[PDB]
């Protein structure tokens, strides 16, 4: 008979960064015994090439498949609510704007979704730049000309890379194994009878378990054989450094999006604003042979900026990233950007989730799909992690996150194009 949940090993790979720590978390939450939790990354949590070790991510309620309400309504309660998780979400709202009749067209149909979810108390559509002007100030009205926004009272920004460390800092308080560099890249599971019982890193370590989860992001297609499921895209940020008088007229502001533009945060307390663009996303294809594969592969595979800290950014982006700045702070539009980098998310074809048992690994589980929306669900998704682990996962979630190598191109995704190629988008290596 299977060991109970308190004599039930489970080794979390990829549990340095966001899904995969905040599965240990939930683990250790629901009673597993922390010694049996085995946390294995490429990096230290919260690990130096995980998507979630930023300065901020945007948090907000965005509908694009029905179970995201259900969980951003969960991550909202924790952030709000949350003692480990409540001092890193910064409630300042979120100005979702668009400028152009289809995206103002869109965001009006976007704004009613948010009212029919039961969300018209703290959402607010705004008709023109003197209404947005109003929810900040420091916009230039010559730039914002014709710009209409969703002003989301309930939103904010997220200390990303700190909400994991509190996370990795529960974890290991609490007795969680750690497993990290050669002793936590994980290459391969290893297989008896058809039964995952453990895993291989990359040094020849082995680790033995009853269940393993597959939570290493953007490297997932990577690691094992996905069938395209999963397509993994970088997109990109600069950081500019503000004098303490700059920041401080920031202070509090609002996180600004505008999806034809890109968005960008206050000041951290270092003075530094995190600016992006918004695009489609970059691959970067090359011959890789997942865990798995019968046959010779060509998938996109991340060029880590962690393994390459000399890269920075294709041009382009530093062109469209400026172009950004000079919208949305014309009186910075002459800084030099730096801390220029690639940040990695891999995106299902219909923008939710791959959690799933693997269809011939019994006891293997995936845990990914990001599709670059889901830095937000830190606190909660362990909690449905742990649930498809034990058979209780809701029917809705279940078949959102099933696997599907059938239900289209992850290439394109919900997104507006076809993600373009690093190889094709010169000026990010320096090699
Ligand atoms: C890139 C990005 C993403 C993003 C964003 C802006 C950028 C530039 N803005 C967001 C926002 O405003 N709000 C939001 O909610 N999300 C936003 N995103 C998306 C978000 O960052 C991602 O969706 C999310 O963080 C991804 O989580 P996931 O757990 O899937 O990925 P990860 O945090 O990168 O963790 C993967 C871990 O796996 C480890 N790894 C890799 N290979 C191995 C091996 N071989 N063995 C063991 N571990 C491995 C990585 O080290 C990483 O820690």
């Amino acid at each position: 008979m299977a060991p109970s949940r308190a004599n039930t090993s489970v080794i979390v790979v990829g549990g340095g960064g966001t899904i995969g720590s905040s599965t240990a978390l939930h683990l250790v939450r629901s009673g597993y015994t922390p010694s049996n939790v085995t946390v294995l990354d490429a990096y230290p949590i919260p690990s130096s090439q995980s998507a979630g070790n930023d300065l901020n991510k945007i948090m907000g309620v965005s509908l694009r498949n029905p179970v995201d309400l259900q969980l951003a309504l969960e991550a909202r309660q924790m952030w709000n609510e949350d003692e480990l998780f409540k001092k890193f979400f910064h409630n300042t709202g979120r100005l979702d704007c668009a400028h152009g009749e289809k995206d103002i067209a869109d965001l009006k149909s976007g704004y009613q979704a948010l009212v029919d979810a039961g969300l018209d108390a703290t959402n607010e559509w705004l008709d023109s730049e003197d209404e947005i002007l109003k929810r900040m100030p420091l916009l230039s009205r010559d730039q914002i000309k014709g710009w209409k926004a969703i002003f989301s009272k309930d939103g904010g920004w997220l200390a990303a890379a700190k909400a994991i460390n509190a996370v990795g800092e529960y974890l290991r308080d609490q007795g969680v194994r750690f497993g990290f560099y050669g002793a936590g890249s994980f290459k391969a599971p290893l297989l008896a009878e058809g039964v995952c019982i453990g895993v291989e890193t990359v040094d020849g370590t082995r680790y033995y378990a009853d269940k393993v989860v597959l939570a290493a992001g953007a490297w997932s297609p990577t690691l094992v054989e996905l069938h395209e499921q999963c397509v993994s895209k970088a997109w990109v940020y600069g950081h500019i450094q503000l004098t303490p008088e700059e920041a401080a007229r920031y202070k509090n502001s609002p996180v600004v999006y505008n999806g034809d533009v890109g968005f960008f945060f206050e000041p951290n307390e270092h003075g530094v604003i995190k600016v992006c663009d918004e695009f489609p996303g970059f691959t970067r294809f090359k011959m890789h042979q997942p865990f798995g594969a019968k046959a010779p592969k060509r998938i996109s595979v991340p060029r880590s900026h962690a393994k390459h800290p000399t890269d920075t950014i294709p041009d382009a982006s530093d062109v469209s990233i400026r172009r950004a700045i000079a919208t949305f702070m014309p009186q910075f539009k002459n800084k030099k950007m730096f801390n220029q980098a690639m940040c990695w998310c891999t995106d299902t074809a219909d923008a939710a989730l791959l959690i799933c048992e693997h269809p011939e690994w019994k006891n293997f589980v995936l845990a990914t799909g990001d599709s670059g929306h889901s830095f937000k669900l830190l606190p909660n998704i362990g909690k449905h992690v742990v649930e498809l682990l034990e058979g209780t996962l809701a029917d809705d979630l279940a078949h959102a996150w099933r696997w599907r190598p059938g239900s289209g191109d992850a290439l394109k995704s919900r997104r507006s194009a076809p993600a373009k190629d690093l190889a094709d988008m010169p000026g990010w290596n320096h090699d």
